[PDB]
């Protein structure tokens, strides 16, 4: 079933979007297990297989539509030390919120429902778990200082 | 059956103290787990419970003695810290254990027995179970300082 | 995350009538139990808990949007008889169905869709199970006329 | 194998007037259901079952047969109160009846020995089934009023 | 141990109260049985073996102060109707909760604590339970009228 | 609940889109069946099922509206060979779809959320699986042929 | 109990077509497993048990009538092909038709209810079953060739 | 639903004979059980439960129909010995078969083809398995002598 | 929280008379081992088990209380004899039993009611299970000799 | 461990080439799924798994190294149609191959054997799984033809 | 079968090297729980259990090799804080690993592969388990400090 | 994906080499047998399914690499003797070994290292299970006579 030109562009747009959140997970997730913080490797490793399958739906929902995936990951900016990887993923995440966001109101406006509900899925996920986790962290960190978060980490 | 009326009057004191103090909990449990410590969400959402059930109680006595129970919570004053949310709670429950102290002693004057009794009953739950671990966090606190307390909390 | 603040605010409109109506539904409840319809106070003890749940996934909603929640409950208006309990609780169902339905509209122009989508979860719920089943009652009162009725909710 | 033309013709009859049986069906157990009659729903939905399974023998007898089914539904005529739908059903059941009987004199004249039988199975369930349950329920009326058998069938 | 003669004597007045309601319930049930009401047998059947209970503890109590228990029942007054018979019972369930409220200030006054205690609980149950069931049939009967209440006790 | 005419209507509408697309699996699933594709019969006769599913929800939601259900089912097209019926069945999916959406803005227009949920659920449902399923066997017969994709389907 | 000769000796008739139609199907079965059709030998080696029991009805019935059983079978006539094999069986099962429901007019015009049932149960098989089979094996092999055919069997 | 009053009035000839085959099988089971013979009495016993059974359905369909039952059993005429007790079975079997045979043809006759199954079943009973165990019996007692078929029977 | 000084101070005198307690029934219950009675050193044991708890209950108020637990025994009056050892422990618990009642009054005078309550459960285990118990073994000794008793103990 | 740099360097290389590897399978599985192939989704997404793993292999050890891993994918080459895919496919396994067994000589030569193994142990999955599984379809393909290729993988 | 003299002496060369590591961490292990950090305890215990399985693959294939093996350990270093004990343990980890490297060259020179083998397989132990563990455990100390990292190890 | 022809080649001539070990297994093994000595069976046995093994990963090796197996076993030389029977299977294990090694340094040579690996695989096994067994067998003869020795492996 051919979809609208511009859905199935905005489609990709945030394809490329989700490849690169899933990679800046992998990184961030095997950084934080090459320092001994289990807990964070397996959140972070658990939110990788999140975005991977993110990255299917919007995959899948393209060629429905009969486009062309758009493959290549956005680039990704990996920090350096336990508080610049949450910044930085924090910043990744409301990035794709208010891209996913955008997505909504375009999809509601070519009157393709089914891709608005798709990416309406994602935002909830974005905002109520990937993002709040992470604005959580950052949180403990700011009422506890870093050194007791990264030992809670382990 | 019918009650008396200073009774089912201050019976309806305490139903409406009751109802705040689970809505108090309510509000205080999900800031809990807002901020990342599960262990105090855990353990304020177990509170809210039972103090819906001290509620309970007391209203289904109320109806019981021919009564028309007051549904309006009395004001709440919630922390915006973890220290502060701590001691609204043991002011709370200090003064729920004085409101009931006060109702026992009405009841054995108007010789309610069993209005008595639930009363009581509530009593040992403010005291050793409610207010007694508010004591023993505010004094963790105290002992071991505020952030190890929190990494605690996690 | 900052919410918008006129989202903010109407969520907290709406959260205090969801407490409302759970208040509502407690007394209720608690007086068809004292006459001895076990299942009305079955029904209306499992609807206080899903005006709970309605409450709390506010309430959440309102801390993640970085807002203060407002802890009071709307005032409530209890009938006497059951015809009039259940004519009282179809009116609170069908202005939380209108202040809903608002709020969803609102939410939209805010461009909130993960809170306008937890609003039309409650609205589904609000339509299709809480006002329906009062409406089904009252239905069943007037086929049947009301001692029958009674005497099917011992 | 190729049937007889007429059995064929007169089998496709049969089809359209089981395809409506099980509409009129699916309509009022489903009003059954909006009104609060569980117990109408429940049996209404399952004669519905078993009319979409008479309607699958016919139709593949009828392309057993090298015909081509006829699946338009007979027009259906659904009543407005209990007794009424009780008695469009009854009505409808009788009709099917008579139908059906008139089928298994034209299978024998045809020796459509297999048609017959696959068309007396179902006057069984017509007569000793259908037909009876709604002459029942028209008796039960009688004798205790409607209201009370309204209430017996929450 | 020796008890207070004063004590022992109420004791005594309340054993032979509770040996009454005991016999009371005994015909009362086989009554609503032989008239076939299975549930207000059973019903009644279960409150003679708690005043059974009641009856022990007190009896047992008199024996542990050394006294002489009194074992003649009280005369009881049983009705010759459903409605007359539940009359009858909260009458007599009013009596006792009046006699043991009486007992526990007796007990108070003497210092004996653990009798207290005994009456109480026994109160607890006369209250909530015994005559709280008996209130709600006839709360019933009000509001659906005799006869539909006598057919839901089938 | 009353709702909106134009709304009631438009779902009638859609109801008789859905008993005809139950009717035309039923048929279909029949003729391949008979024709000794017993995977194409169970996959039309899951879809059957599916629709009838779908008609169910349209036709609660029209009563639960105080609506009266249009109980006719749409004319059905159905096809005399395999590509044949799987190209009619497309057809049917895509007007479904088509019509669906068409409903989903006018629930929009009319503030009747619920009903629009009701209807993307639908939506989703004709493209990404009924649909969807369809276009992939028409590939599949232009990937590998006729003949070869029917042995599959045996 | 002496049955009528003209029944028992059409009984005759029918049985020793019922031992053909099992040593047909005896011989193809093992030709088919020969070839290396394993799906073609199940199907026909199940038959030749269900032939033998519609043999076995046969004889007893005569037995039972006080008849002598005819055991000669009828000659049979195997095809060479694949298609010669379908074409043969189903010729033999469309003589096998036409003679029983001879049969069943016959039982009918002599009074021997018992009997029709016997042959009428054998027709539903031989009609609904066994013809239909073949017919669909042959029209599978129309439709998707013979070489496409046979792969599916192996 | 009205029967037709010919096929009313021999369904009743037809319960009465079913009546009277139950209890000339009640007698001779319980002659055969005091003379020593378990397995006739087994037998015999089994064949009562089987006429009662017979009569039941005969009953239901009357009363379907609308008619008032004949339930006075026709007269029965036990043996004295196991050979006349035999023989009078094998004649009060072949009694019912010519009966219900008269029955079927009179049914089809009025076009109750229900009532004409209802008949054949049991039809096939009396024939296949009532009659045909006596006839068995009796030709066993033929080929071993009385003597040793008693043995055979204790 | 902070208690009374006086009922504090009372506590602790209950305490030290429940360390005693426990430490009477450790060495008497290992001297009736000593002499070979086992079930005079179960039943002691047990006791001494019982005490602890006392004890425990009474401790862990005083600390909730903030006060300090005094924790020396009070001095304890073993026996040489069984019947000594029955005697002393007879007189501990009446003692106990005094000391107790003095408590509950006091606990009352200063509106410590859930001190009252801790006290008047022990005061029941005191009267209705320890020295019952003792009371009971006397009165045996009486009734069957000391020698008997003895034996019946090993 | 610091490792040596022109070793950390190819890692990278080599990682980049395992993260297009996933991707390029995560696409054609998804296009195979688009086109009905299941088994074809089934083999890709398989291996996209096992890429995934050879890439976290590659990335854990170049953190090890204290490396900083590149996360960029190579380009990759989707093709259009089945051949085209297995094609590219097959030629990113030899480049792959290539790829590791210049790396395997590279750490031999800076006597780094434990990336030395890890590379080994995915040259033996490229060669005897990956590249192997590929060339073996495109044999199947040559041998029985595209069309009855494609069909064995529905 | 006779080893190569060089291969067998630095074979023993690294079996002393072993049985030194095996050493070191006995009584680190034992110091770890002398001081109650039970979780280094574990963990250096475990390492001790490996070392003790390096050392019996060097030994066992000293002996298949015909050589004699060389039992006595290399001398130790311990620490003497936590700290200079996980400082000690790198250095030795760190020494064994370029002793295995360089007898991995030394077993490819004299064509002695499987012997290289074993090493290989010890190599990758000792840099991606053990050597790894105690970099991980030196970066927690610098990122949360020395004490919060002790507390973790209890 | 074509191999180099050296490395082909030399694989091939490890592969008749394993073929001849797994047939002089297969002769020694029987001899053991019908001398009675089943350990010896049972262990050459079990060697025979190894070198089955061994010769299976070279087999589908060569033609993976496109290579054409050779599948005549080179020459064996069975013993006659128990003794000449390990001693010649000693020697054949220490011809393997060295066929082996000389094949792994040519593949290295080749840069195949998939193919190396597969000889160290078999290497391993040659010298460490293989041969070290010989050897072990030889040596009990040697430490308790050969009459001893065979005594314990019947
Ligand atoms: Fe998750
Ligand atoms: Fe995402
Ligand atoms: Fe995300
Ligand atoms: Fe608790
Ligand atoms: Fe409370
Ligand atoms: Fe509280
Ligand atoms: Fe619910
Ligand atoms: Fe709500
Ligand atoms: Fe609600
Ligand atoms: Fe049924
Ligand atoms: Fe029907
Ligand atoms: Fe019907
Ligand atoms: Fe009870
Ligand atoms: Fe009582
Ligand atoms: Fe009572
Ligand atoms: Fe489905
Ligand atoms: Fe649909
Ligand atoms: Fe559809
Ligand atoms: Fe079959
Ligand atoms: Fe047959
Ligand atoms: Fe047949
Ligand atoms: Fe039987
Ligand atoms: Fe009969
Ligand atoms: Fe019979
Ligand atoms: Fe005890
Ligand atoms: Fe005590
Ligand atoms: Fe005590
Ligand atoms: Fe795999
Ligand atoms: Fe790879
Ligand atoms: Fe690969
Ligand atoms: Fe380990
Ligand atoms: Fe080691
Ligand atoms: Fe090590
Ligand atoms: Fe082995
Ligand atoms: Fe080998
Ligand atoms: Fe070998
Ligand atoms: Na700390
Ligand atoms: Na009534
Ligand atoms: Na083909
Ligand atoms: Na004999």
């Amino acid at each position: 079933m051919q979809g609208h030109p511009e859905v199935i562009d905005y489609l990709n747009t945030l394809l490329t979007g989700e490849l690169a959140a899933r990679d800046q997970y992998f990184i961030h997730s095997r950084m934080y297990e090459d320092w001994g913080f289990s807990k964070l490797y397996e959140r972070l490793n658990h939110e990788m297989e999140e975005e991977t399958q993110h990255a299917d739906a919007l995959l899948r929902r393209i060629l429905l539509l009969e486009g062309t995936p758009r493959m290549r990951p956005d680039d990704i900016h990996p920090g350096t030390t336990v508080p610049e990887m949450l910044e930085a993923d924090l910043k990744l995440e409301r990035h794709v919120r208010a891209a996913l966001a955008k997505g909504i109101a375009l999809c509601e406006q070519h009157k393709d429902f089914v891709s608005r509900d798709i990416l309406k899925a994602q935002l909830a996920d974005t905002e109520e778990d990937h993002a709040y986790w992470l604005e959580q962290q950052l949180g403990l960190i700011a009422r506890m200082g870093l050194e007791n978060y990264l030992q809670s980490q382990i």
